[PDB]
RNA sequence: UCCAGGUCUCUCGCGAA
RNA sequence: UGUUCGCGAGAGA
RNA sequence: GGAG
């Protein structure tokens, strides 16, 4: 991914776009109950904890495009991708206007809780003001449709959140790509159909975990997965992905039926950009907030894996390979053992940076014990051993409670985090419990004995 | 003074028919 | 408690 | 930045 060129807004007639300069990240209540190193994510660039430039340190993720051809192995990737879909026999219609906005049978509604986006945004208008769920009215929003069209530019934010020390310093903040209603709305008539099919079919098959629960989902992933599993990290995936990368997903569309619409690809590959007082062009990268990022950057993991390796392991059987993506999350599995070592480097080759799984600083075996899936560990239950617990690190668990955007919500807050700690084990639950009771608002919160986690999780399964 | 800050998925909580 | 809808929040990607 |  790389920009191509930026200026500012004025010598070309678009609007500056403020974000609120401050978080709305304050400590809660917790604070000083629990330990934790991260704090809320450079914002602007005045802020005094910075020890580099700002701007450059968060468009760097741009580091370029390496590939622009889809070459043999990609297209056999392509073909054996394509093939596994067809079986799930995908709905290749378009979804009605009135599904694509209020949501259907595995794909739920626009939120009507965010931002609408450019242009609707330099007008103080708001999704609220086109869209009625009660009702489900497309009248304004077709009209709306109509007069602005699609392929819109995107409105580029800084993400409100908690962030690593060294990130912090470094600048290294993450950003946000503001689709637009209008797109959005496009996107999911053209490839609803799709997106449902994913959502109800998390596995090996779609390779994607898009629409699990992972408090079921956990134990049905180790019987899906082969003998040998391997993993690793990507670093910028999203904007590390070249032009190819979207050929090659166009052709996997054409493939299984989604063939005269390919062409909306294109705009996620070549996008335009606002950005407080600047406009940008990039060629290359995913958009994180386009609509079906998380099924396409998905999909196009399925495609990046099966390539590296074909290219990696010559004549590889890609049937027995067994996978599952959530973005550029994933794990993976193969008969016979596969070294992440050797892929990363034919992936240089085709821009990818890959690096050992969970930030060890060395590549080394993948296993039960130490694999990690949308930042949870695997633990079967002592009485159950079928039973898979996914277990979040308290240490997780930790650093969220210490923050809040809202003291409105710490009743509901707390308890999901609950729901998240007690897979760690009974002692280590009721010392989380604890250290929260120690404080009086602790006190006044109603939450779940262990006994009452675990029976309603046993009981879930049924 | 307020509002602002993407796409999705799951879960919990609340209100309704 | 089942569903179906609407709202809020948290987490993950 | 948007509306009062
Ligand atoms: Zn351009």
């Amino acid at each position: 991914g790389e920009i191509q060129w930026m200026r500012p807004s004025k010598e070309v007639g678009y609007p500056i776009i403020n974000a609120p300069s401050k978080t709305k990240l304050e400590p809660s209540a917790f604070h000083y109950v629990f330990e934790g190193v991260k704090e809320p994510a450079v914002l602007t660039k005045n802020d005094p904890r910075l020890k580099t430039d700002f701007e450059e340190a968060i468009f760097s993720k741009y580091v370029g495009n390496k590939i622009t051809e889809v070459d043999e192995y990609m297209k056999e990737a392509v073909d054996h991708y394509a093939g596994q879909l067809m079986s799930l026999d995908i709905n290749t219609e378009q979804m009605c206007l009135e599904d694509a906005m209020y949501g259907t049978d595995g794909l739920e509604a626009l939120d009507l809780s965010t931002s609408a986006g450019y242009p609707y945004v330099a007008m103080g208008k708001k999704k609220r003001d086109i869209l009625n769920k009660q009702t489900r009215d497309t009248k304004e929003m077709q009209k709306l449709l109509d007069t602005y069209g699609i392929n819109l530019p995107l409105v580029t934010y800084v993400k409100d959140e908690l962030r690593s020390k060294t990130k912090v310093e470094q600048g290294k903040s993450r950003l946000i790509e503001a689709s637009s209603l209008n797109d959005s709305v496009a996107m999911r008539m053209a490839f609803g159909n799709l997106y449902a099919a994913f959502h109800k079919n998390p596995g090996v098959i779609t390779g994607s975990a898009v629409g699990c629960d992972p408090d079921l989902f956990w134990s049905k992933i180790p019987v899906l997965m082969e003998e040998k599993l391997f993993a690793f990290d990507y670093t910028g995936y999203d904007a590390s992905l070249s032009p190819a990368w979207f050929e090659a997903l166009k052709m996997v569309l054409e493939k299984i039926g989604f063939g005269d619409r390919v062409d909306y690809i294109d705009y996620l590959n070549h996008s335009h950009h606002l950005y407080k007082n600047k406009t940008y062009c990039v060629k290359g990268g995913m958009p994180s907030g386009c609509s079906g990022t998380s099924i396409f950057n998905s999909m196009i993991n399925n495609l990046i894996i099966r390539t590296l390796l074909l290219k990696t392991y010559k004549g590889i059987d890609l049937d027995h390979l067994k996978m599952i993506a959530y973005g550029d999350d994933v794990i993976a599995s193969y008969p016979h053992e596969v070294d992440a070592s050797l892929l990363a480097q034919s992936g240089k080759d085709y821009g990818l940076t890959m690096t050992p799984a969970d930030k060890s600083a060395t590549f080394e075996t993948v296993t039960w014990e130490n694999v990690t899936f949308l930042k949870r560990f695997f633990r079967a239950d002592e009485k159950y051993p079928f039973l898979i617990h996914p277990v979040m690190p308290m240490k997780e668990i930790h650093e969220s409670i210490r923050w809040t955007k809202d003291p409105r919500n710490t009743q509901d807050h707390v308890r999901s985090l609950c729901l998240l700690a007690w897979h760690n084990g009974e002692e280590e639950y009721n010392k989380f419990l604890a250290k929260i009771r120690s404080v009086p608002i602790g006190r006044a919160l109603d939450l779940p004995e262990y006994s009452t986690l675990y029976r309603r999780w046993l009981d879930s399964f049924g």
